[PDB]
Parts: C-alpha cells; sequence; structure tokens
C-alpha cells in the first residue's frame, strides 16, 4: 500500500468542503454521476477509432448502489477507467489550478453548487463521505484501489478485489448523520433534479 500528501491545494480544498456550514449536500452526487458521463465519453470517443477497446465490456452505464448493512453509497461505471498514474499524479495536477480558482470564487461570494464549474466536483463527496474508495480499471492498466479518509493523504495499491473488468467505482463511506443518501426515494429526487439529462441510463438498485 502506498501513502501519498496530497497537494497543498487539494487539501485545503478538502477541508473547506469538510468545515464549511452549508446546508444543501446533495450537490455531490451530480458531480459523480457527470465524472461517471464524462469517462463514459472517452471510453465511447476511443472506441469509434479502435473497436477493440470495447473488449473488456460493451455495455455504459451508472449503477446507484446504497448499501444500509455497510452505510455506503457505491456510484459504478463502465466508462474508460483510470491508470495508476491517473491516480497518483495526473489528475491531481490539472485540479491545482482549478481548486485555485474554485477558492477565489468562493471569496467573491459563490457557492459551494458551482464546484463542478472548477472540474473539481469531486470532492463535494467529502460533504456526506467521512471516507471514499475509488475502484478502477484501465485497458491499459491493471486494478486499484484509490482511498483517502482526508487529513491530508490518501492511498494507491493494486486491487485484489472481485475484478470489474473495465471503469471506476466510487463507494462513499456516509457520515452517520448522512445515511438519508441510502434512502430510495431520496436518491430519485436527486437524480431527477439535477442528473435528468444524463446520456447513459442511471439504474438505481434497491435493497
Ligand atoms: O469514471 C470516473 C468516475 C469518477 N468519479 N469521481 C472521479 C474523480 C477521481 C479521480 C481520481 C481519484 C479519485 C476520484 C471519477 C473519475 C472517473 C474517470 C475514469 C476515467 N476517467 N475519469 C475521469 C472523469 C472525470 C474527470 C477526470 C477523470
Amino acid at each position: 500500500v502506498e501513502t501519498f500528501a496530497f497537494q497543498a491545494e487539494i487539501a485545503q480544498l478538502m477541508s473547506l468542503i469538510i468545515n464549511t456550514f452549508y446546508s444543501n449536500k446533495e450537490i455531490f452526487l451530480r458531480e459523480l454521476i457527470s465524472n461517471s458521463s464524462d469517462a463514459l465519453d472517452k471510453i465511447r470517443y476511443e472506441s469509434l477509432t479502435d473497436p477493440s477497446k470495447l473488449d473488456s465490456g460493451k455495455e455504459l452505464h451508472i449503477n446507484l448502489i446504497p448499501n444500509k448493512q455497510d452505510r455506503t453509497l457505491t456510484i459504478v461505471d463502465t466508462g474508460i477507467g483510470m491508470t495508476k498514474a491517473d491516480l497518483i499524479n495526473n489528475l491531481g495536477t490539472i485540479a491545482k489550478s482549478g481548486t485555485k480558482a474554485f477558492m477565489e470564487a468562493l471569496q467573491a461570494g459563490a457557492d459551494i453548487s458551482m464546484i463542478g464549474q472548477f472540474g473539481v466536483g469531486f470532492y463535494s463527496a467529502y460533504l456526506v463521505a467521512e471516507k471514499v474508495t475509488v475502484i478502477t480499471k484501465h485497458n491499459d492498466d491493471e486494478q486499484y484501489a484509490w482511498e483517502s479518509s482526508a487529513g491530508g493523504s490518501f492511498t494507491v495499491r493494486t486491487d485484489t478485489g472481485e475484478p470489474m473488468g473495465r471503469g471506476t467505482k466510487v463507494i462513499l463511506h456516509l457520515k452517520e448523520d448522512q445515511t438519508e443518501y441510502l434512502e430510495e426515494r431520496r436518491i430519485k429526487e436527486i437524480v431527477k433534479k439535477h442528473s435528468q439529462f444524463i446520456g447513459y441510463p442511471i439504474t438505481l438498485f434497491v435493497e
């Protein structure tokens, strides 16, 4: 298991998200669904030139899986997936400029709901989750598990769990007072309100 420090601006953004009083927490789901949608567009675009890139799965979809026993909400996609490099430094480097602009916007009167306009919408997961686990599998690499409970660090390990073929799975270990995002009616309401025009099927699993 490898442990990494977040870049200073990312650690600062995650602390802001965890510490700021902000009741409109539900926007985390739109951000994660939007990220899943972008990765599905990426594999779809790549498959047009190289059809063999879909040999690890033709179906392009998003699954929302609540689990009251484990207190988790899992967002699963069959998108392009991430390499070890994407998890360790590639996406964290791009996120530095977006974090800075978002921080400036907040100081100028913007609110946490506009986070996605800065390409750092993923971190809104920490409005509701005490820990986030990300399992991913790209065609050119092995299966990896990224994990963080904030606090300035994240881990990356080769995933020994069940192979997922291709795509990304975001496991939100919810805070004790945020279990409403495990309720079927609540997830349905949020999906209809913020993610109604996503170009991929979104299946809300039931328990
Ligand atoms: O399909 C995903 C779902 C995601 N949800 N949230 C995260 C963010 C993230 C990154 C690193 C480590 C941890 C989280 C996603 C990332 C991916 C994904 C897979 C491949 N490209 N791509 C991606 C999508 C949008 C922006 C950047 C990359």
